[PDB]
């Protein structure tokens, strides 16, 4: 509360560490469904159904331009990528499996780096 603060957790490396995680996600062999924004002209249903599209290139641009106020808003966009993927894709499809694999990969790096 006013003039009463929990001890300062060092966040000075967060930007660098989120960038490293994001590089690892970008280079994973199963990243291909997520590298670029879904083409809303060419994929029927996507625009109407997926209210907030997100992809790794968009996260990379936001990261690079100071549009994440803290590491939690970064994790929210990464999870959005996988949540969108599950909304639109069957679990037993190549893309559906890719999205599960990637979410697992991310959540381990996240825990190991920050928790």
């Amino acid at each position: 509360s006013m003039s009463v603060k929990k001890p300062k957790r060092d966040d000075s490396k967060d930007l660098a560490l989120c960038s490293m995680i994001l590089t690892e996600m970008e280079t994973h062999e199963d990243a291909w469904p997520f590298l670029l924004p879904v083409n809303l002209k060419l994929v029927p249903g996507y625009k109407k159904v997926i209210k907030k599209p997100m992809d790794f290139s968009t996260i990379r641009e936001k990261l690079s331009s100071g549009q994440y106020p803290n590491l939690e808003t970064f994790a929210l966009d990464v999870r959005l990528v996988f949540d969108n993927c599950e909304t639109f894709n069957e679990d037993d499809s190549d893309i559906g499996r890719a999205g599960h694999n990637m979410r697992k990969y991310f959540e381990k790096k996240w825990t190991d780096t920050f928790k």
